[PDB]
């Protein structure tokens, strides 16, 4: 990699590995759109595995990416429209309080309040029908936006609907296959499990449990160069040849809603370029109510944004950022959940020197 690359990379990742106790991370940074690898540490303590390009690593929330841009693949389509109401794809969902909430609002986590975690007590398809019907929101919808799994995670059920394909197909078909990440899966295969990295919280090794709307939500497991891929065909849309994945990406980046100095888009986030730290700046907050206010209509993919998502897994901690205009970005994939100011601070920092 070019000196300046090597030097802020690693002058940044080694003293922040030391400081969060990282087992094993791998970093790519997307500069002038060429990517460049480093890692970092072991994918397996107990049999010392290294962490390489091939490591796979859980992405958590960056999971919701993927099922945003296969959403906006589905609008793109004529399979679904965000304005549509929830009822229409689930008909089943007959409680009163559905009436208002569309697949915008659950795209968004502007529902009125649909909690973090679907219980793990829910698992059948009859559970999870129940577990809506009986959800109380606190507020009417698009006043307020929550984080949410059960939110993004029934958006990605329903999106596919229209399709015929099962969640894990539509996206396998729609998302990955056409933009080549060969090695990014919501199951991992056997004969990738020599790559599977292992998680670490509070010293254990652990991998993330099955749990219901979980592929929708958190589940995708990827390496730096898919990641590093998927950054590439975020940050130009247009080099991708199949046209509604194309469009998907740009609906997946458009501002719906905003909340302070962040907007949502569809699983991404985005904040106007130039940004500092503190304001891109937190899971220390395990539920946060916000007031939004809608963008009425929403703002098409502004290319001076910084473009972003966190995630995590009970063992693993990633980060994705990257800013359309200067065609530069970063993916931080480690096996520990360590907090997201330190990885915002650690991106803004790479980047803000690559300017
Ligand atoms: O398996 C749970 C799964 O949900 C996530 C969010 O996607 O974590 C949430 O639930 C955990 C278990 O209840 C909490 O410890 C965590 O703080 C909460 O965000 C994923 O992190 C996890 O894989």
């Amino acid at each position: 990699a070019p000196q300046q690359i090597n030097d802020i990379v690693h002058r940044t990742i080694t003293p922040l590995i030391e400081q969060q106790k990282i087992p094993g991370m791998a970093v790519a940074v997307i500069y002038q759109g060429k990517p460049y690898y480093f890692t970092w540490g072991y994918a397996d303590i107990a049999k010392k595995q290294p962490v390489t390009q091939q490591t796979l690593f859980e992405l958590g929330g960056v999971s919701k990416t993927f099922t945003g841009v296969l959403g906006g693949d589905a609008i793109a389509r004529g399979e679904i429209k965000l304005s549509d109401p929830t009822t229409k794809y689930w008909p089943e969902l007959t409680a009163k309080q559905w009436n208002g909430i569309t697949l915008l609002h659950l795209a968004t986590y502007t529902a009125g309040g649909l909690p973090l975690q679907v219980p793990d007590e829910v698992k059948s398809s009859s559970d999870l029908l129940r577990f809506y019907q009986n959800w109380q929101p606190a507020w009417a919808p698009g006043t307020q936006r929550l984080y949410a799994n059960s939110s993004i995670g029934l958006f990605g059920a329903l999106a596919v609907k229209p399709s015929g394909l099962s969640f894990e197909q539509a996206m396998q078909t729609r998302v990955f296959q056409p933009l080549k990440l060969n090695h990014t899966w919501i199951n991992v295969p056997p004969a990738e499990e020599k790559n599977y990295a292992w998680g670490y919280r509070e010293g254990k090794a652990v991998h993330v449990s099955p749990g219901a709307l979980d592929a929708e939500a958190y589940g995708v497991k990827s390496t730096i160069e898919d990641m590093a891929r998927w950054v590439q065909s975020n940050l130009k849309p247009l080099d991708i040849n199949e046209k509604t994945l194309q469009q998907g990406i740009q609906l997946a980046q458009s501002r719906y809603w905003q909340t302070g100095d962040m907007y949502q888009g569809l699983g991404w986030e985005m904040l106007d370029w130039p940004v500092n730290p503190d304001s891109i700046i937190d899971n220390k907050i395990a539920l946060a109510a916000r007031p939004v206010k809608a963008i009425t209509p929403p703002t098409p993919a502004v290319r001076a944004s910084w473009v972003h998502k966190t995630g995590a897994t009970g063992g693993f901690g990633s980060y994705v950022a990257f800013i359309p205009e200067k065609e530069l970005g970063i993916v931080m994939l480690a096996n520990k959940n360590y907090p997201n100011p330190a990885r915002v601070d650690a991106a803004w920092q790479i980047l803000n020197a690559l300017q």
